[PDB]
C-alpha cells in the first residue's frame, strides 16, 4: 500500500529547453 | 492500492520551450 | 485501485514556445 | 477502476506561442 | 471504466499565440 | 464506458490569436 | 459508449483574432 | 453510440475578427 | 447514431468582425 | 441517422459587421 | 515622432466570426 | 504627432458573421 | 495633434451578417 | 523616430473565430 | 533610430480561434 | 542604429488557439 | 550597428495552444 | 558589428503549448 | 567582427510544453 | 507499508536542456 | 574575427517541456 | 514499515544537460 | 581566427525537461 | 524498521552533463 | 589557427533533466 | 533499528558528468 | 596550429540528470 | 602541430548525474 | 541500535566523471 | 608532430556522478 | 550501541573519475 | 614523432563517483 | 559500547581514480 | 620513434571514487 | 569501551588509483 | 625504437578509491 | 631496441586506495 | 579503557596505487 | 637487444593503499 500523499511529477520551479544567452 | 492524493504531472511553476536573450 | 484525485496535467502555471528578449 | 475525478489536461494558467520583447 | 468526471482539455485561463511588446 | 461529464473542447477563459502592445 | 453529457467545443469566455493596442 | 446531450460549436460568450484600440 | 439533441453552431452571445475604439 | 432536433446555424444572440466607438 | 505610413488595422483579407461546415 | 496618412480601420476586404455550409 | 488623412471605419468590401449556403 | 513604413495590425490573410467541422 | 520597413505585427497568413473537427 | 528590414511579430504560417480532433 | 535583414519573431511554420486527440 | 542576415526568434517549425493524447 | 550567416534562434524542429500520453 | 508523505520527482528548482553562452 | 557559419541555437530536432505517459 | 517523511528524487537545486562557455 | 564551420548549441537530437513514466 | 526523516535522493545543490569551457 | 570543422555543443542524441520510472 | 536522522544519497554540493576546458 | 576535424563537446549518446526508479 | 582527427570531448555512451534505485 | 545522526553517503563537495584540460 | 588519431577525452561507456540502491 | 554521531561515506572534498592533462 | 593511433584518456567502461549500497 | 564521535569513511581530501599527464 | 599502436589512459574496465557498503 | 574521539578511515590527504607520466 | 605494441596506462580491471564495508 | 609487445603498467587485477572493514 | 585520542587510519599524506614514468 | 615478450609493471592481482580492520 504506497499511497502518494503529494504530488508527483509535478513542476513547481523552472523548465528551460534550450538557452541561448550571448552579449 | 496508490490512489494519488494531489496533482499528477501539473505544472504549477514555468516551462520555456527556447529562450533567446541577447543584449 | 488507482484513483486520481486531482488534476492530471493540468496547467496551473505558465508554458512559452519560444521567447526572445533583446534590448 | 482509474476514475478521474478533476480536471485531465485543463489550462487553468497560461500559455503563449512565441514572445517577442524589444526595448 | 475511466469516467471523466470534470472538464477535459477545457481552458479556463489564457491562451495567446503570437505576443509582442515593443517600447 | 468513458462517459464524458462535464465540458469537453470548451472555452471558459481567454484566446488571442495575435497580440502586438506597442507603447 | 462514450455519451457527451455537457457542451463540445463551445465558447463561453472569449475569442479574439488579432488585437492591436497602441498608446 | 455517441449522443450528445448539449451544444456542440455554439458561441455563448464572445468572439472578435480584429481589436485595434488606441488612446 | 449520434442525434445532436440541441442547437449545433448556434450563436448565443456575441460576434464581431472588426472593433475600432479611439478615445 | 443524425436527426438535428433543435436550430442549427441560428443567430439567438448578436451579430455585428464593423463597430467603430470614437469618444 | 511616429508618422504611421500606411493602413493600421485595416482588413485586406477575410475575417470569419462561426464558420460550421457538415457534410 | 502621430498623423495616420491612409485608412484606419477600414474593410477593403471581408467579413462574415456566421456561415452554414451544408452540402 | 492626430489628424486623419483617409477614411476611418469605411467599408470598401463586403461585409454578411449571416451566410448560408446548402446545395 | 519609429516611423512604421507599411501596414501595422493589417490582416491580408484570414481570421476565423470558430471553426466545426463534422462529417 | 529604429525604423520599420515592413509590416509589423499583420497576418499574411491564417489565424483560428478553436479548432473542432470530429468524424 | 537596428534598423529592422523585413517583418516582425507577422504569421506568414498558421496559429490556432484550441484544437480538439476525435474520431 | 545590428542591421536585422530578414523577419524577426515571425511565424513561418505552425502554432497551437491546446491540442486534445482522443480516439 | 553583428549584422544578423536571416532570421532571429522566427518559427519555421512547430509550437504546441499543450498535447493530451488519449486512446 | 561576429556576423553571423544563417538562423539564430530559430525552431526548424518541435517545441512542446506539456505532453500527456494515457492509453 | 511506504507511505510517501511528500512529493516525489518534482522540481522546485531548476532543469535546462542546453545552455550556451558566448559573450 | 569568429564569424559564424551556419545556425546557433536553433532547435532542428524536438524540445519537450514535461512528458507523462501512464498506461 | 519505511515511511518516507520528506520529499524523494525532488530537485531543489539546479540541473543542466549540456552547458557551452566560449569567450 | 576561429571561424565555426557548422552548427554551435543547435539541438539535432531531442531534449526533455522531466520525464514521468508509471504503468 | 528503517523511517527515513529528510530527503533521500534529493538534489539540493548542482548536477551538470557536460561542461565544455573554451576561451 | 584553431578553425572548428564540425558541430560544438551540438546535441545530436538526448537529454533527460528528470527521469521518474515507477511500476 | 537504524533511524536515518538527515539526509542520504542527497547532492548538497556539485557533480559533472564531462568536463573539457581547453585554452 | 591545432584543427578541430569533427565535433568537439557534441552529445551523440544520451545524458541524463537525475534518474528514480522504484518498483 | 597537433591536429584532431576525430571527437573531442563528445559523448557517445551515456552520463547519468544521481541514480536512486529502491525496490 | 545503530542510527545515523548526520548525512550518509550525501556529495558536500565534488563530483567529476571525465576531465578533460589541454592548453 | 603528435596528430591525434582517434577521439581523446571521449565517454564510449557510461558516467555516473552517484548511486544509491537500497533494498 | 554504535551511534553515528556525524556523517559516514559522505564527500566533504573531490571525486575525479579520470583526468588527462597534455599540453 | 609520437603518433597516437587509438584513443586516449576515453572511457570505454564505467565511472562511478560515489556507490552506496545498503540493504 | 564504541559510540563514534566525528566522521567514518569521508573524503575530505581528494580521490583520482586514473591520472595522465603527457607533455 | 615512440608510436603507440593501442589505447593510453583507457578506462576498458571500471573506476568507483567512494564505496559504501552497509548491511 | 573504545570511542573513537576524531575521524576513522577518512581521506584528508590524496588518493591516486593509476598515475601515468610520459615526457 | 620503443614502438609500444598493446596499452600502456589502461584499466582492464578495477579501481576503487576508499573502501568502507561495516555489517 | 626495446620493443614492448603486450601492455606496460596496466591494471588487469584490482587497485584499492583505502579499505575499511569494521563488523 | 583504550580510548582512542586523534585519528585511527586516516590517509594526512598520499596514496598511490600504480605509478608509470617513462620519459 | 632485449624484446620484452609479455606485460612489465602490470597488475594482474591485488594491490591495496592501506586496510584497517577492526572488530
Amino acid at each position: 500500500l504506497v499511497f502518494f500523499a503529494e504530488d508527483v511529477g509535478s513542476n513547481k520551479g523552472a523548465i528551460i529547453g534550450l538557452m541561448v544567452g550571448g552579449v
